[PDB]
């Protein structure tokens, strides 16, 4: 449908790799935080810098469910697509895909984020205009 | 019934903190794989030097589902423990349960891994030897 | 002088600050492979994906002298300048700097590096094409 | 003369190694830093949880100097030695050395911290207790 959609690219690195040049799982959620992170500032316009100083905010990660579909290796380009799957006041719920560079599904992950107070913590509801922003990638199919 | 139940203990340290003020979640993740590794050492006789090296294989993770309860914090001491869900010929589904040091649940995953070939990547069955240590750490009661 | 510098840029992430969001100093180390990694794939013509794999080849770091100049933040984006500033057949010298968004000094690092077969490891000279790569980067002032 | 060395173990974990089949060396930084964590909390009654909260402070790296001397692998456990170089009010340097299972030796990295205030970044003299039992590790022999 024409819900929202956020998307960027991640080159596999030698920082993320075994012994044998396939990606370790860890690294893969070092990936998807990066995501986030990216949503945030770009789409969100509440980027982590923002959010973590002055705002005294975080949004620590309630529950992950990741399904590792397909391996992935040194220096392949993965391409990052995120969906909104459930929004509440405070709690969202994401869904991100990685696809490598020929369109195979790599690894799929739901995942449930809180907002909170980080002094200290504390649930808080999401600002006003970020709730407004994430309604817009809301795919109610998803859940 | 009679079981086991692997368990060992983890320091919070200031590489696993983050701007939030706790553990940066990707690091339970590096925190849980080196529990994985413990367990395939010193309770299944194949550690992962061995596995990799002459076994040419692997047990990489096909699924994880982690559920995170409380925050953990810098100098904390955390308790790991280990149980298996379901246990198959190349396949088998672990929960591991992150503990504070007054015994709070912090956060429990359940996680399937699968036996491979890294030479090259195929699964393949476990060592019977391996199968029969894991065996003893079935849970009867999370089937 | 003209010798050539290769630059290029990268954001502070949440993944690499402490409690403060300031950046944990073995992450600067994640940042400075990175940015090898890129110099080699994108002016040398010999990406690390190939480097490892068909090549049977590695860049292991023998030393590496680093000045920590002034901290870095989580949100800020830095400048990544690499120099050559020696070259032998085998055995590699730069010095890369990281320099803030307002132009401030943050690291200065000379890193020598040796090329090796990784089956197994044993120095052996660098490729032809690479060595003369190189060659454009080296600044006869800095040794 | 009589003196200290501070020195413990570490296991080389899937974590820290490679696509060229060693220690990925921004991982040995980890391991340096979880040494010096170990020091002040278990040698100079100082943790890093103490230091960092109610303490508002750090100790940051303002120069590192690390020789690679040999590769170090999967499974094995290494030694990690600590000894004081030089030692003033607010900065001091020490010596570490990682040595194989054997006493091979494999890196040995010389680092200068600084005791800052975190609120916000000042230099600032170390507590007096601190200082003494670091004078206890001093190797004049390094001076
Ligand atoms: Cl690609
Ligand atoms: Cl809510
Ligand atoms: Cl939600
Ligand atoms: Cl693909
Ligand atoms: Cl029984
Ligand atoms: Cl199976
Ligand atoms: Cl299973
Ligand atoms: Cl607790
Ligand atoms: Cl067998
Ligand atoms: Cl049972
Ligand atoms: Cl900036
Ligand atoms: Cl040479
Ligand atoms: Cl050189
Ligand atoms: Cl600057
Ligand atoms: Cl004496
Ligand atoms: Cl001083
Ligand atoms: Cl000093
Ligand atoms: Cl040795
Ligand atoms: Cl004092
Ligand atoms: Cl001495």
């Amino acid at each position: 449908g024409m819900t929202a959609v956020f998307r960027n690219t991640v080159l596999v690195r030698f920082k993320h790799c075994d012994a044998a040049g396939i990606v370790f799982y860890p690294r893969y959620f070092e990936m998807l935080n990066d995501f986030i992170e990216d949503w945030f500032a770009q789409a969100l316009d509440w980027p982590f810098d923002a959010m973590h100083g002055a705002g005294q905010a975080g949004v620590p990660t309630a529950d992950l469910h990741c399904r590792f579909v397909a391996p992935s290796r040194l220096g392949e380009t993965l391409t990052r697509e995120l969906r909104v799957v459930k929004l509440g006041q405070s709690s969202f719920t994401v869904q991100v895909r990685f696809m490598g560079p020929d369109s195979g599904l790599r690894l799929e992950v739901t995942q449930r984020l809180v907002c909170v107070d980080t002094d200290k913590i504390a649930p808080r509801p999401l600002p006003d205009p970020v709730r407004q922003a994430m309604a817009t990638y809301v795919d109610e199919t998803l859940a």
